[PDB]
DNA sequence: AGTACTCAGCAGT
DNA sequence: ACTGCTGAGTACT
């Protein structure tokens, strides 16, 4: 069950995963020959490549009720992303349906906003069936099963897509899983063709987690009168980070506010090499850019801004570099760019979350505060709890996995960790900005990548915080601990050691 | 093994 | 905004 939940998970992240790498490579292509604009769909290329190594769930079988791992409120950008998942199989159709006895009952709906649906409530919901947009809507297949499930008696699985704009400013929260519904009645009307219609209302099975849009919602309307700062940046930050809570008048704990990393006096200034690029680097470039050289000959973003993979460690464009702000290979530096808020939670002390949908590989916020040889957890005060080890180590696997999918071929195993003589620490009891209040997980839709940009010493980079999940609004941001690299986590959440290193 | 169907997702305008 | 186009997967002839 969370077995389960472990499978989707990494089910998705890595499809999304392989997405992101047929982009990097349709961008390391020039201008000229890219796929992209010319036709292209990841989603039907990574698609295709995870079922060719055996990568989707539920193959071969319609389920009825609850998809196992599938939670309220988990979200998708591709209606491809439901197949793989066995949420939704048709591509593009609204009604999905299966045999239950000689009658035929729907397994799942979507409301894309394609016909005139009506959501308004967060209890009830009209779909429109489907046909011809002119002759009447016949009563066969989808708009059938739907009819058929009333007396049946039977769940439908609900999926809201947001109103899709080609303005398409992104992906994210494309589609929302609502969750389980019952079919109660169906008529005729007359549609806007001037020939009939099918209509049918769903009402919410009781006792789900609340719907996340109802959330939103809850959440949204400027009174906010959870409100204990408007901006904890002071002013530091260029929008505000508000705090809020509404489980008590508690005022967030007190700390200097910084944007900046504070390095002791005795670590040395490096000055690093820098790239002479006039434009943009980018792979694609006749004239070659040291610092993608230096990334290892790719561009370790796409273009709107996304890590593609993990890595030991992110180069970006320095000071003294040439090019553009508005090189790909800038992307932590320009610091935070998304709506973020600390809240208190019940549980856990002070929070972070964010009130939009975050896509999957965007960057969150860097984790900011005084860098200390890890030698000086002798201050006493930040222990553990306003604290980060920066990681040393690294595992090559999840990239040879990745590399077996993409080409066929593994690099050979190979493990890192940073030698004792220094790891170093990041200090935020007293200095920090709002990585400082992100939380630790058993399951977390952040982790920690190490850039480097201002000096080149690897053993104090930057630690900049991505999603590794498409992160409904107003879910808590968590990050998990560093762990030894002998150690891995199983599918139901518990620490196992690595299999053979072979 | 072939065809009809589509609540996507692009791309040109 | 309004078009037009190529579609993956699945259900049926
Ligand atoms: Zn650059
Ligand atoms: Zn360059
Ligand atoms: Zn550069």
């Amino acid at each position: 069950g969370d077995s389960s939940r472990n499978k989707v998970k990494e089910t998705l992240r890595l499809f999304h995963g392989v997405c992101r790498k047929i982009l990097q490579e349709d961008e390391a292509k020039p201008e000229d020959q890219r796929r992209k604009g010319k036709g292209l769909r990841i989603d039907f290329e990574a698609s295709t490549i995870l079922k060719r190594n055996g990568k989707f769930l539920n193959s071969g079988v319609h389920i009825l009720g609850e998809v196992p791992g599938v939670e309220v409120g988990d979200e998708f950008q591709y209606r491809m992303e439901l197949n793989i998942l066995g949420i939704h199989k048709p591509s593009q159709a609204g009604i999905d349906y299966m045999k239950y006895g000689k009658a035929k009952v729907a397994t799942s709906i979507v409301a894309s906003g394609g016909y005139d649906d009506h959501l308004d409530n967060s209890d009830v919901l009209t779909y429109t069936g489907q046909g011809g947009n002119p002759e009447d809507q016949k009563l066969i297949t989808g708009n059938l099963a739907l009819a058929t499930s009333i007396e049946k008696q039977t769940p439908v699985r609900v999926i809201r897509g947001k109103h899709k704009s080609t303005h398409d400013k992104s992906k994210g929260g494309n589609y929302v899983y609502d969750g389980l519904y019952l079919v109660e009645k169906y008529w005729q009307q007359v549609g806007s063709h001037g020939m009939n219609v099918f209509k049918f209302q769903l009402r919410r099975i009781p006792g789900q987690p609340e719907l996340s849009w109802v959330e939103v919602k809850k959440s949204k309307s400027k009174y906010r009168e959870g409100l204990c700062k408007l901006d904890i940046s002071e002013g530091k930050e260029q929008s505000p980070i508000s705090a809020v809570n509404e489980i008590d008048d508690e005022k967030p704990p007190l700390f200097t506010y910084t944007v900046k990393l504070i390095y002791p006096d005795w670590c040395r200034p490096v000055p690093p090499k820098s790239c002479c690029c006039t434009t943009r680097c980018t792979e694609a470039e006749a004239r070659v850019c040291a610092c993608v050289e230096k990334n290892g000959g790719e561009i370790p973003y796409n273009f709107d801004g996304a890590i593609v993979g993990a890595k030991p460690t992110i180069y970006e464009c320095g000071p003294l570099c040439k090019c553009p702000s508005s090189c790909y290979l800038r992307v932590t530096q320009h610091g935070i760019k998304l709506p973020l808020e600390i809240f208190k939670t019940k549980s856990r002390g002070w929070g972070v979350r964010c009130l939009k949908s975050i896509p999957i590989g965007s960057f969150i916020c860097e984790y900011v505060g005084e860098l200390l040889e890890d030698s000086e957890a002798e201050r006493r005060i930040g222990n553990d709890e306003y604290l980060f080890d920066i990681g040393n180590r690294y595992d090559n696997s999840l990239a040879q996995g990745m590399s077996e999918l993409m080409l066929g071929t593994q690099a050979g195993r190979s493990m890192a960790e940073g030698d004792e003589s220094s790891g170093f620490t990041i200090d935020a009891a007293s200095k920090g900005n709002v990585g400082r209040f992100i939380n630790h997980s058993c399951s977390p839709n952040l982790y920690a990548q190490n850039v480097l940009y201002d000096h080149e010493d690897s053993r104090i980079p930057h630690v900049m915080f991505f999603a590794q999940d498409n992160i409904p609004p107003l879910q808590e941001l968590c990050y998990d601990y560093n762990y030894a690299l002998d150690q891995v986590r199983d599918s139901k959440g518990n620490i196992k050691q690595k299999l053979c290193f072979c």
